[PDB]
């Protein structure tokens, strides 16, 4: 392979370039970095990405990081491969970037914060207390992430959780505002905007889940039809089938 | 004019498309939205950008918002005008976006938070207490900004300020890490990466200022030479001269 993707599979930030690769029909080696073994903190992976986070794209010896950047990189380099995922119209491509950067600056983080608090409790508590601290202190380069791991194992402040939940509500209302009126986030059709937002939103509609009161047929029919729509796409089904 | 920029002039988020326009030699109407009169919350400006924030680009009846997006839009639409501000090499253009999104997701906000706390005290306190609250409650659409205005007039929590200061330190160390070794943030030369970071960093080196202990010749010679370098560019001098 001349293209390799290092990631956690199809969820959160990893899903963005994974979906992009399958939508564009690009051949690549799908490398699973196993979070249950903290492989993102392994010496061999930090050689690929010294930040110690996924996703990371390897292309002919060059490493591209940041999920949103990798997707734009794939469109910059393979504009003629499979589905075209940025509008040709520059005004529509601008609108697309407003959506993708909003995922990076707002939507991903409130959902993620709730995920760190409740979602990876088992990984977060695998090691003994000192073994945990040993790993964090010498193998997690990123300070903001050191604190997140500590709070994942030991607890997030309550008022922090309350605020994060409110922002999820804001985020879901914003999506519904648009998706209740059109099929995709930019009206030129399916784009990186949909992919980046789907990366965060897919799973929120789970009955009995964390956000069932926010995302459902009654409150957000637009959002739900969009989630269904993207999940019906052949490349998205292929992504989940082969992961 | 077919191009108009609505902004606060050459500082913070407004500086990014302003510098881009001058670097590309593009003709445009420079429209000053006066923050001392809260014009960003005026009915006439919210018609242009319903978010009630600057900058906003008007181009033939189309409005482009988000400072970083506007710069990319100008390169998408006028790639052959004046200085070229994105690398032609897609791997280098990816590296550029890592820098610009890092401004949007980290660097701008810690600097900005300190700015809201200490910087706009006079505007923040212009109106009476009820007149202040009246304006905030009916004329500032954005919730996160309602709270920022309240904290600008009434006070930010101490521990919040301490943390924000630490992140500024992290931000400045990261810049020095690169600029101590090369002239511009991406080694292909001056780009939107430099402009977006300069928008936040310019002014930090002010003697007797907020961040004099972080940014100076002793601690960050690389950062300081870069600041000087960009300030010597003819288009940047022109920007400040004509603002
Ligand atoms: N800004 C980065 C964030 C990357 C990121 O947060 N990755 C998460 C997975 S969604 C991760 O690596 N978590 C493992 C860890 O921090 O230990 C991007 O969009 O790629
Ligand atoms: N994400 C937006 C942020 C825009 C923004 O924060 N603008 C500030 C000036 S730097 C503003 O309008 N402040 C006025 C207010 O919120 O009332 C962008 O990069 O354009």
């Amino acid at each position: 392979m001349t293209l390799k993707l290092y990631s956690f599979g199809p969820g959160a930030n990893s899903l963005k370039p994974l979906a992009t690769l399958y939508e564009k029909g690009l051949e690549f080696e799908q490398v699973f970095v196993d979070p249950s073994k903290f492989e993102q903190h392994s010496d061999w992976f930090k050689k690929i990405n010294p930040r110690g986070q996924v996703p990371a794209l390897w292309h002919d010896g060059k490493v591209v990081t940041e999920s949103t950047v990798i997707c734009e990189y794939l469109e910059d380099v393979f504009p003629e491969s499979g589905n075209s995922l940025r509008p040709a119209d520059p005004f529509k491509r601008a609108e697309m970037r407003v959506w993708t950067k909003w995922v990076d600056e707002y939507f991903c983080w409130c959902v993620s914060t709730i995920g760190w608090a409740f979602g990876i409790k088992a990984i977060a508590q695998k090691m003994s207390d000192e073994e945990f601290e040993e790993h964090i202190n010498k193998n997690v380069p990123i300070p903001e992430q050191q604190l997140k791991w500590r709070r994942a194992r030991n607890g997030f402040p309550q008022e922090m959780l309350d605020e994060e939940f409110r922002k999820v509500g804001v985020s879901v209302a914003r999506l519904e505002e648009t998706l209740s009126k059109q099929d995709y986030l930019v009206d030129t059709g399916y784009s990186l905007a949909d992919i980046c937002n789907f990366a965060i939103a897919n799973g929120l509609q789970r009955p009995g889940g964390f956000f069932g009161d926010y995302v459902n047929q009654e409150k957000t029919p637009g959002l739900c039809a969009w989630l269904d729509r993207i999940n019906a796409r052949p490349a998205i089904k292929e992504m989940f089938e082969k992961s």
